[PDB]
């Protein structure tokens, strides 16, 4: 289908005043190492005043911290979710299905991704590289999308509704019971990977 509305609202969410657009890729690359990331450390990597890092993270209310106050999650996370994101035999996690498709190009690594169908519990897996997906098991795997909402935190408004499904027909049956979700749509995992590619192209454009 036509995924411009999803691309547009995802970009608007990161490009928002005090949004994550310029901090996102450096933070994901740091989290990809598998250790908590200090705010002070992040400021140095970005060459920002601490003030600027804080205002961004403050707006990003979904950011996850550990007992020491270090960052352990923003899209990519060290805290267990339904979306397993394995890089170089380090098991990390992601906040949603589309995140798993987006991150490999941004961190320059291939990931072994696994989850379960949100409609049936069936195991699903695939290998996601910066340029392509492979080993899609099962081959008809699908993804749900919703429209991000103005000014809303991306995790409760978008991520928690963006799942893998075993197939498009299974996903459409599920979607028929959830039409209250804004802009709910079912796409193949390939279409979703394409959406991620478009998001990334625009993100990497704008990056200073």
């Amino acid at each position: 289908m036509k995924l411009a509305p999803y691309i547009l609202e995802l970009l608007t969410s990161v490009n928002r005043t005090n949004g994550t657009a310029d901090l996102l890729v450096p933070l994901l690359r740091e989290l990809a190492k598998g250790r908590p990331v200090s705010r002070t450390t992040l400021a140095g990597i970005l060459d920002w005043p601490a003030e600027r890092v804080a205002a961004v993270l403050e707006q990003a209310t979904s950011t996850e911290y550990d007992k020491d106050g270090n960052i352990i999650g923003y899209g990519l996370t060290l805290r267990e979710t339904s979306y397993v994101f394995e890089i170089d035999d380090r098991r990390l996690y992601a906040w949603c299905a589309l995140d798993t498709l987006i991150f490999p190009a941004l961190i320059g690594r291939t990931a072994r991704v696994s989850s379960h169908c949100a409609a049936t519990g069936a195991p699903v897996s695939l290998t996601v590289s910066p340029s392509e997906i492979q080993a899609v098991e099962p081959a008809g795997m699908a993804v749900s999308l919703v429209l991000p909402q103005e000014a809303a935190d991306v995790r409760q408004s978008f991520c928690c509704h963006v799942h893998f499904f075993a197939s498009v027909p299974t996903a459409e049956d599920w979607a028929s019971k959830h039409q209250g979700l804004e802009g709910l749509a079912i796409v193949s995992v390939h279409e979703a990977f394409g959406l991620g590619q478009e998001f990334n192209r625009h993100l990497l454009q704008t990056m200073s």
